[PDB]
């Protein structure tokens, strides 16, 4: 009873927060684009960011009406994946914007920012891979996949 | 008990989230339009986007007061449909905006974006079709459904009034 | 017990959502007006939109402190009516804004938008009528009024 | 039990909504003022609007820690009053803004708007009066009410301390 | 049980509202500053306002993980104090902004606004004093301090 | 029961507030940057601020699905740390902005502000250090902790599968 209650309240706080954040990032970004008016990057990015976020929101239009377990995990993962694509794209978006604001101003600064982004993107790209892998395949293989990737790390910290 | 409780808390988190997002997308889009100030497209889009979202918000003004099941599902579906049209129109809106911001600047970028929208747009249009199909069909079933509930309400006041003497 | 609990949680999610949306639409609209600077329309509209929304919010300042049933339904309906007037006015506002942005630019587009608004406004005007009618009169007459208007529709779909 | 529960959940939804709206109207107004950059009116209004709203927010900083009943109603009423002044000032603010945006443009529009505000303004001023009247009256009753509660708190620490030995 | 439940739900609605408002005031203010571009005042103010608010938010990062009573009241009061400093600073900020918008325009108006602020600031300064006094000292002294300050008022209303 | 309930409602109010604030600070900062359009500082700051906040938001994408205790505390701490870095970077961001807005205008004001930041910055850096220290240490403990939980999950599917025959 406490487990089903916790699961349901987790989908309910995930609904309310996915909604507020996807909507807010999308809106702030649209405004950020109109306010300033590699550019193929800028457009494909803004447009992709809003598209991916709207996808997540719709997945919150449809989880409400809806064995059951496998379908709910595929939908859940599609929502999580769309959302992660949105956070990543919002980061790329601010990179491309430092780029556009500083283009004819200072190249050193722009390049510096876009560069300091790489290590975080790696962690970001890492998870994006897990959610994508989890989407095509079944829980087991990805569960064992995950134990392998973690155990091969357990050997590194000890050596040091 | 847990089922009716979960259903009611789902309509309550759907109310609170439909409201916050419909209002936020609409407001942000209106501001985005005034800030830059194929164009027939831009205007019809902004205006449709705000109209469809206001529709959703009103459906959240009216689900609160509310056999009942069929009527509640139709209203629910009209809400889901208005909302989905809003997400689509918001996406269309950012396309038209890349279009307008980049028009005399770079055609390659704008076109590239507007194109990369297609695979996602398919999924959006797909669902929009299902939600539309559910509405047109039950236009019949529900109107009646609503008559039966309003009648039962006219009847519950007649019984509740027959005891006042 | 479940009924009184559901009624109370409905007034509580209606309070929280009326508040967030009335405030957000009002603020976004005020900003939309200052950012661009038939115009009598534009001013009367912006001003009416903010006034009607503030009305709803105040009705949320006063439902909190407060036979009881009839008074609560009149207040409820006044809140719903103020809110609906706000959604309508927000739509009119975006119409008038396409109008103002495109005036000396393209008349075809502006007129096109303001036109595509009519069928939705009808549905909007329709409900605005119900809430107004519900305000002056008592539940019964409007309940029967509603059964008549719906039954006269039951005859149309069958014929086709 | 249901009554005390409902009262407490009403102060909790009133806290969460007072906060979101007071903060949002204030922020939006400040931005609206800087964006355009009878004028003594414009400044006194913006400044009063933000001040009154910050007042409300602080009253939400202090209802959280809190005989008790009379004190809680006075504080509640000060919150409702600050909030209502904020709604009024926000309305006044958009009037003065139609005024300023349209000043050298069209006087007819600005005046028309500012006029159409009157019937609604009456209802706002009406309630503002009631909330004001409740405050001035109990300035007496409550101060004392608060002394009795703070004393009982000074006394509950003295009893709670008499047992430590 | 009802008391511990109410206390916990009060810290939970205080968390959610401190967060939304501190974040919103800080963001709106940052934007208000960039949009317009005694000035030492303007900068020290904007900067202090954002700093004090971020302080409150962090205190909401750390109340979540955490005899217990005395520590929780010191943290609580530090949060309340940071928050109050934020509301005050937001008011000062709008004063300084009327000041900056009207400087070369109309001095009468600016001075008028900044002046009408004083009586509210007094009430604001008053509470800021209570929360600060409550921070260095223990509950008792400030409780009695508070009974003295209130009783000396009970003598004024009667005389009139 | 009350303890596990309180813990779960604390992660739920922390989820909802981390989300609203991380998203709002990030969006507001991006807009603040485009609106004005030592500068290497300005760019690295804005970009770091948005990156660290997006990190926090994602940690709220993943705490929802989730021995378990140690893993949940590490994830919790990574969230608290990303969030705190965001508050710091937002503060740094408004400093750099006083700097940039006032650069060719008044150096006294900008410098004054940027200086008055120091005592608060200390408290922020202080906590940032503790949260960092907790992470580096348990890099060991947790990885293992997560292996034990994922294994137990691989084992609970093997038992749940041994009964299907
Ligand atoms: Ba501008
Ligand atoms: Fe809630
Ligand atoms: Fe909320
Ligand atoms: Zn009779
Ligand atoms: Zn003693
Ligand atoms: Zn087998």
């Amino acid at each position: 009873t406490y487990l089903s209650w916790r699961k349901l309240q987790l989908s309910r706080a995930k609904l309310k927060a996915s909604s507020k954040t996807s909507a807010l990032l999308s809106g702030f970004a649209m405004v950020a684009m109109v306010e300033v008016q590699m550019l193929i990057a800028f457009a494909i990015c803004t447009t992709l960011l809003v598209a991916v976020h709207m996808l997540a929101l719709m997945i919150s239009t449809c989880i409400l009406p809806n064995p059951h377990e496998r379908l709910h995990w595929y939908i859940e993962t599609a929502w999580a994946f769309s959302t992660l694509l949105g956070l990543i794209l919002f980061l790329l978006e601010i990179a491309i914007l430092c780029w556009v604001k500083f283009y004819d101003l200072s190249r050193r600064a722009a390049w510096s920012a876009t560069v300091v982004l790489i290590p975080v993107m790696i962690i970001f790209m890492a998870f994006a891979i897990h959610f994508y892998r989890s989407l095509v395949s079944h829980k087991y293989e990805v569960t064992v996949s995950g134990i392998r990737e973690l155990e091969m790390l357990k050997e590194q910290m000890e050596q040091d």
